[PDB]
């Protein structure tokens, strides 16, 4: 989840 975060923003 951290890195689907990072992703999204
Ligand atoms: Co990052």
């Amino acid at each position: 989840l951290a890195e689907a975060l990072h992703q999204a923003l």
